[PDB]
């Protein structure tokens, strides 16, 4: 379905590119997407699809897009409009400065010193999940570990109790790689109805939980409101359920196919961080953009008050100006370049906590089972759209060749 291309955009610069269902999925969904990045294609193009919107196809656009709020503003950030438009979560709704006190809040909460002080739990569900699948010799990964793993580490540091993970990860989902079944509005609704009760009680009882520290937190000198504490926990949310989740099951799909790339992170472990920016790199997942607060000619193209602009991050590193064989997974390169956790003022305020799940992940799957592989004859398909995903990942191992710790 191609939107009536607009008078201001020249044909030249057409390029009709799904984000939520691309051309060449069945190859992997950064494969997909790096099509914008073939001689055919201009640095920065329109297509038609999803209500008509440019795409920047290089790092180099992409990051100074994501610098320039002025003109590329957070306040519609989302393809197509009508959730762009719906989306008010905070901060990442808001441009400088608005953004400052609310993201000062957001980093209380899933921030640094919090990583270092949660990470013995980290470390216990890591060890405690992979030990139990250990002598099964077989896995669902992503039911039985992508998931489980980080939204059970983020109910923990919420607050919030386990057995409401599947209708939070259901919406969570829903806004993220929409299945027709609901509206963007009605998603973050039914997310924030979920919520509104919580706050309230947590505001009445404060804990030491996140939920409970941005309900009681304050902004520019007054306390913050329910309803702007509700826009936070529900970033909180959708930030915790989907993008970790996903992003562990496309580093253990390519870990599953490459025993080299296993047996380097065995033997010298120190090596395990260079390698969780590597795989970050290209395995980058995330794809969210901005809107145009004014005209404004942007690297030779007129662009339009108003005209929707996706900023894709998964691209920045797979640019093979950034990075030379950029599909290539080499633990030692010598500067990993990429945009995974964003760019800007709205730099990922969970990309501690996200590392530090990776790098537990790492050491603590292949110490256990180093040698698996994917299932004989399973297909494994991969999902495209604001953060894209794996549906399903069959692991096998020979539980003889595991260890316990
Ligand atoms: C591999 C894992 C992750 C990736 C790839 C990722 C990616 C991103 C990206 C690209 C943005 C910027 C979006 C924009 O500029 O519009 C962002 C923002 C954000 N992320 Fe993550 N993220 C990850 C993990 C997490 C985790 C574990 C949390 C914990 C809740 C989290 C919470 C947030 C929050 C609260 C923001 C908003 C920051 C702001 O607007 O100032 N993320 N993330
Ligand atoms: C694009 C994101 C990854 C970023 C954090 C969650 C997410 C889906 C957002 O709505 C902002
Ligand atoms: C962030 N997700
Ligand atoms: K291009
Ligand atoms: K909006």
């Amino acid at each position: 379905n191609l939107a009536p291309l607009p008078p201001h955009v020249p044909e030249h610069l057409v390029f009709d590119f799904d984000m939520y269902n691309p051309s060449n999925l069945s190859a992997g969904v950064q494969e997909a997407w790096a099509v914008l990045q073939e001689s055919n294609v201009p640095d920065l193009v329109w297509t038609r699809c999803n209500g008509g919107h440019w795409i920047a196809t290089r790092g180099q656009l992409i990051r100074e897009a994501y610098e320039d709020y002025r003109h590329f503003s957070s306040e519609c950030p989302f393809i197509p409009r009508e959730a762009g438009e719906a989306y008010d979560f905070i901060p990442t709704s808001m441009d400088p400065p608005e953004q400052r006190q609310f993201r000062a809040l957001a980093n209380q909460v899933v921030g640094m010193p919090v990583v270092d002080k949660l990470e013995n739990r980290i470390q216990e569900l890591a060890c405690s999940l992979i030990e139990s699948l250990r002598p099964q010799g077989q896995c669902n990964f992503t039911e039985d570990y992508a998931e489980p793993f980080p939204i059970r580490i983020f109910m923990l540091l919420a607050g919030l109790p386990e057995e409401d993970i599947p209708h939070l990860g259901y919406l969570t989902n829903q806004m993220t790689r929409p299945d027709g079944s609901m509206t963007f509005a009605e998603a973050k609704e039914a997310l924030y109805d979920y919520l509104i009760p919580i706050i309230e009680q947590r505001r009445q009882k404060p804990g030491t939980d996140a939920i409970s520290i941005v309900a009681n937190g304050q902004v520019n000198g007054r306390p913050i409101t329910s309803d702007e504490a509700k826009r936070m926990c529900g970033l909180l949310l959708v930030g915790g359920l989907d993008t970790v989740v996903n992003f562990l099951s496309f580093s253990m799909e390519f870990l599953a196919k490459s025993p080299e790339h296993r047996q380097e992170l065995i033997e010298r472990p120190e090596r395990i961080p260079a390698a969780c920016e590597e795989l970050l790199r290209r395995f980058s997942l995330v794809a969210d953009g901005r809107i145009l607060t004014s005209d404004y000619e942007f690297h030779g193209v007129q662009l339009k008050k108003g005209d929707q602009i996706l900023l894709p991050q998964m691209l920045s590193g797979l640019d093979e100006r950034e990075n030379a064989a950029p599909m290539h997974v080499d633990f030692s390169r010598q500067k990993v370049s990429h945009t995974t956790f964003g760019h800007g003022s709205h730099l990922c305020a969970g990309q501690h906590l996200a590392r530090r799940e990776i790098i537990v992940t790492l050491k603590e799957w292949l110490t256990r089972i180093p040698d698996f592989s994917i299932a004989p004859g399973a297909q494994i398909q991969h999902k495209s759209g604001i953060v894209s995903g794996v549906q399903a990942l069959p692991l096998v191992w020979d539980p003889a060749t595991t260890k316990a710790v």
